[PDB]
């Protein structure tokens, strides 16, 4: 199924958080056009959330139990 892109999708991630340690949704969807859903469905499982003073959505690989890296 799409587990494959769930795997390969974290590697995305990692790219993508090897540059910034923050990144929106809307800055996620550029580097994947893939369903936010589906990213957010594998980012609420390790990623966070942080809303700021303009409400700035920021997600991040939570790495307290990331056996992979």
């Amino acid at each position: 199924r799409a587990r494959a892109d769930k795997q390969h999708v974290l590697d995305m991630l990692f790219s993508a958080f090897e540059k910034h340690q923050y990144y929106n949704l809307k800055d996620l969807v550029d580097i994947t056009k893939q369903p936010v859903v589906y990213l957010k469905e594998i980012l609420k499982e390790i990623g966070v959330q942080n809303v700021k003073g303009i409400h700035k959505n920021t997600w991040e690989l939570k790495p307290e139990y990331r056996h992979y890296q």
